[PDB]
Order: C-alpha cells, then structure tokens, then sequence
C-alpha cells in the first residue's frame, strides 16, 4: 500500500497503520516542498518525521525531531544570540549531515533516504515524492516568504493571501515512486495538509492522472471548520478551498474514491456522492497509538470494502 | 604587533604574550591552508584555535577544539558508523556554522572572523592570511592526499615525498592584514610549522617583500633535531629543509632579524651572525602559561633591544 504523507497528520495515522499490516508492504510517498537547507545541510522535515517514526525515535510530544535529543550546537548559538531558524538537536543534525553528504557526492535525495532507512533499519519503504527541488512559499500581506519563516519564524501569525509552491511544475515524480506505483493499486491520502502537503505530491506532473488508475482512500485532515493543527486554516481559504471535510473531498475530487471524515461532522451522504466518493464518518482524533491503530483499522477496511 | 600563527605553537606563545601587552595591540595573522569544508560548514582549525585561545575557552589538554565540549552530533553518527573526518564538538560546530552562514551570505572569511571575534568578545585582532582559498596537500608514498587525511586520518604515518600548498600563488593577503602592515612595524613569527603553517603565509604574493621592510623575530619550532610536535618532522626534510633550529633560521633568512631558539642546544651563535640573524637561546618549551609569559617577555625584550 502507498501512502502520501505530510509530517504530522499522516505519520500519526501511520503510527497505527504500522500495527495493522506488515511494514514491508507500506511504501510512503513523503512531501518535500517543506525541505530546506539550513546551516549548511538539507533538512526534510516531513521525510524525517517518517523515518524517525518508523525508526522508533520520533518525539511523540511534538511529533518532530528525535526523542531526548540534545541541543548543544543549538544552545551554544542561542547564547551568542543567533537564531538558527528552527530548534535543531544534535542527533537530529546528524540526519541532516548524513543525508547532505550523500547529496554532495552526486547522489539523489531518494538515495540518501534509502541509506538512511537501512542505517535506521526500517522495514517500511520511505520515498520522497521527488528528487527535484520544490519550495512552498507563503504570500502574506507582510510579504512573500518561505513556509518555515511563516509557520515557525512567524508562528503562523501573518495574514496569508496566497500560496506558491515553486518548481512543482518542473519537478518529476521520483522514479522509485513511479516504479512503486506499478506494483500497487491502493493509495491512502493521510490526514495531512491538503494544500502544502498532499498538494505538492498530487501537483507533480502525471500524478493526478496516475492517481486515477488506483483506488484512492483519504482521511479528512479537517475536523469541523478547522484542522486539528497546522496553518491549514489560513492556507486553505486564502487558496480557494473551503476549510471543511467537504472542501478536502472536493480537492481530491478528481481521484478520491473513498473518503473518511470525522464523526463530529456527520454530513450529507448524497452530497459526497455528487463528488463521486464513498464518504464515512469515524473517530479521527488520534489521541494515542491506539486511536491511530483504531482509525487505521477503519482505513484498512475502507480499502477492503 | 603582528603575529603569524598556526594552531598549536604560536597560540601557545600567544597564551603568554596576551599577559604582557594590551590585547588591542595584538594582531594575529592565522594560517588558512589547513581550512577545509566538513559536514557542510567551513572549519578553520588554526583560525579557530586562536579564537578560542583569546575567548578563553580553548581545550588546553589537546590544544584544539573547545574545552569540555559535548559530542552529540558526533557520537550519533559514530553509532551509525559514519566517520565525519574529525571529532567535531557541538559548540565547536556552532562556530563552523556561524562563520559559514556569513560566508554563504556574501561575506568574506575575514568578515566571519571579525564577527566571531566580537561574538566571543576577544579584544585582539584575529585575521586570516587571506580571504582566498588555499589547501595543503601532501604527496605520500600512497598518493596525493589532503593534510587532514594525512595527519588526522592516517595519523601522519604515510611516507611523505612532497608538499603542495595549492592556491597560495593565486591567493592574496587579506585586505585587513595588508592594512595591518601599514600601521605595525613589528612582525613576530610564532613557533609553528615553518612549512605548512608559517610558510603558507610568507608565500602569499608580495608578502615575503613586506617582511623585508619590517622587524622580524621568530622562535624556533624545532627544539633540537625534531619538533615538539606536529608533522614538522617529515614535511620539512621531505621538502628540502634541515630539521633543526638551524634550518629554521635559514628558511626565514630573507627577512629574519631576530631568532630565538631553545637553550637545550646552544648552537654556534657565530653561525647565525653569518646567516643574517641575531641568535638567542631561551626555554621555548612552554609547559604552562607561566612558561609562555616568561618566554613572551623574552620576545618583547627582543623587539625592544
Ligand atoms: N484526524 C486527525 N488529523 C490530525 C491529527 N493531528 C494532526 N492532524 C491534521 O494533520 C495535519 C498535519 O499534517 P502536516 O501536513 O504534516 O502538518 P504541518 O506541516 O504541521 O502544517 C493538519 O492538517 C491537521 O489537521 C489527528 O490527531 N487526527
Ligand atoms: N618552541 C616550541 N615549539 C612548540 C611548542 N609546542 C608546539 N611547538 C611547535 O609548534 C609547531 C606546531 O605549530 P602549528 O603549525 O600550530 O601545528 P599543527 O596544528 O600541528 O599543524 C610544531 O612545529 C611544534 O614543534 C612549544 O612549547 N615550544
Ligand atoms: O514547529 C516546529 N517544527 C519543527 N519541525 C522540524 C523537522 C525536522 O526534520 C528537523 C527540525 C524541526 C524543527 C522544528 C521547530 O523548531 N518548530
Ligand atoms: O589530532 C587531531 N586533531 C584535531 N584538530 C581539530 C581542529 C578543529 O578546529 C576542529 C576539530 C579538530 C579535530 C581533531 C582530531 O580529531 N584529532
């Protein structure tokens, strides 16, 4: 099974799904539009959380970075009054270097991802959506900037007026991911940001058409009128899509076959039908691995039905 | 006073010299031929040691790196079995980054040094010999490799056949270093490797000529027939230089005025007079900071007389 992942929402669903099926059978196509080179090294926030989740070192308190990771280099620079851009731990920085080096030797992002997987001994198959550069810029009333500067740098406070995912047009679906799609027909769209996470992935040239030939199940990242987290609340509207389990469904309307939103939003059954997808409510507020496991079973069943 | 330095000998003499004259007056021109980019950030071993020496945070046990540094990012990659090249401390890396960020934003090596200086509060004037790149490769009986790979990597065991200081011929004396020679008239050649540390500096175009117009004093880095430490043992001879307090004085023959070698070998003082430099013995073996201050006073007295 193939799973499009963001960096929080989906990896949580994965936290439970990796208890339902066999890991080797789980291939994850991770978003890279959030990637960024910091302090001389490439950081793949999304791609990393997934590696860390499966390598069993993810900090479940915030869902980013390694658990009990030290902050030497960081804290030292904090004393000198120099913000690095994001809290980078020592062990976490190792992932950035280990990867970057490989990239520096001519190898690709996927290559590094592979080596990182083998190093962490993760049975699953993590694969960045694309080897080509893609950056998510957020057009705010204060000025156009990078996602990181907006979310972390500005605490997601700026007033968003637009979203610009650059390079996605010139990017190419990772050959390893295309290869994976061949021997697969079940693709899950984790409950992650539709604009800045799934967006970049489905926006890659050929993807949208490739997703049609497969059975696509999706878990709404919106519970009510707003997301469980993240700036999807400002991005989505300012992007055209309405912040609702209904909007999310319309967004993937071109390929979404089975949808699964939260029960707190029981909505028109025939409404979803007009979009051409089988709806279904369920408890999606993953408050623990058990809830993730519980919702994951609901998902595994969605495919089966 | 201008002072040519390496990363061990000279910064040791400096350790005492900084107790004799007002720091503001100490201008240190460090060697950058040892510089190399590691794990995405530029490292300047010589330039860094001097920075840590005055910022009073240098590890005096090995005389490199920060005192009581942690190694999170290091030990981590160690586990994953990845050699980074050199043991990089976490705080020590913060330096590499801070400097590198400035370099990457359009600033020069010298700029990064000035900022790190104030960031560390050092009053002295630490300046790299040049903003341009220069690397010291050693031709061993195993192939042409980089100094780091030779000394740190191969423990310096490989049989040296020749030394190549690439770039120096196309490098240019740092604008600030030249601006320094404009004001100062006292040049002290610290007791560092005359081939791979001091050499690189006096090899810069138009440099060996500026030394002729100034009062030059040097301290033999070779006590007897071998150096207190450093690969000075193989490099010098394999490069065509006599490994002795005598060969040293001969090397800087074209600009040397006052020479100060160890007392453990009262050489033919008349041999020096017909070498173009006033010899002088002294306990150059710097055991503690007191021995440095002690010797540092003999150096000031040498310039005064
Ligand atoms: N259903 C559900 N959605 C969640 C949960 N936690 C986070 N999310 C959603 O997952 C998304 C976070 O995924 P991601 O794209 O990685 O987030 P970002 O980079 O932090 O903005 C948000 O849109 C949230 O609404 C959860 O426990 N349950
Ligand atoms: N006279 C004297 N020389 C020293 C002392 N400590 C180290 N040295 C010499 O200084 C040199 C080391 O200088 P440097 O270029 O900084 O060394 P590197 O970091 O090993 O490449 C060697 O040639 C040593 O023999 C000391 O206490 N007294
Ligand atoms: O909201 C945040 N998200 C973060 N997400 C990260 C993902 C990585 O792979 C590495 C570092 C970070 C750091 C932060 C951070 O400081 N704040
Ligand atoms: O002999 C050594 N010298 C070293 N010298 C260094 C100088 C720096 O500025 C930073 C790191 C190192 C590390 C080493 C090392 O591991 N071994």
């Amino acid at each position: 099974m193939i799973i499009f992942s963001g960096g929080t929402g989906t990896p949580k669903l994965l936290d439970g799904l990796k208890e339902i099926l066999p890991e080797e059978e789980l291939t994850v196509v991770v978003n890279t539009a959030e990637d960024l080179w910091v302090s001389g090294n490439l950081i793949s926030p999304d791609l990393d959380t997934v590696l860390y989740l499966f390598s069993d070192q993810i900090d479940r308190k915030r869902w980013w970075g390694i658990e009990n990771d030290t902050f030497g280099t960081y804290e030292r620079m904090k004393e000198l009054g120099i913000e690095e851009g994001l809290k980078l731990g020592d062990r976490d920085r190792a992932t950035h270097i280990i990867r970057s080096n490989i990239i520096r030797d001519g190898a690709s992002l996927t290559d590094s991802t592979v080596k990182l997987s083998s190093l962490f001994g993760i049975k699953a198959n993590i694969l960045p959506m694309s080897d080509d550069p893609v950056s998510t810029y957020i057009e705010t009333a204060e000025g156009i900037m990078h996602f990181q500067d907006f979310w972390i740098g500005k605490r997601g406070e700026p007033d968003v007026r637009g979203v610009d995912i650059r390079g996605v047009s010139e990017a190419s679906i990772s050959p390893k991911v295309l290869e994976a799609f061949e021997k697969e027909e079940n693709i899950l769209i984790g409950p992650s940001n539709p604009i800045t996470s799934i967006g970049p992935i489905i926006s890659l040239p050929g993807m949208r058409e490739l997703l049609k030939k497969k059975k696509v199940v999706a878990v709404s990242p919106i519970i009510g009128n707003a997301p469980v987290s993240g700036p999807a609340g400002k991005l989505m509207p300012a992007c055209g899509i309405e912040v609702s389990s209904m909007g999310v469904a319309e967004y993937y309307q071109d390929f979404l076959d089975v949808f699964v939103f939260d029960e707190r939003d029981r909505a028109d059954e025939f409404a979803f039908e007009r979009l051409g997808c089988h709806a279904s409510r369920a408890d999606t507020l993953m408050t623990s691995t058990e809830k993730s496991k519980e919702l994951a079973e609901i998902v595994v069943q969605a495919f089966l039905e």
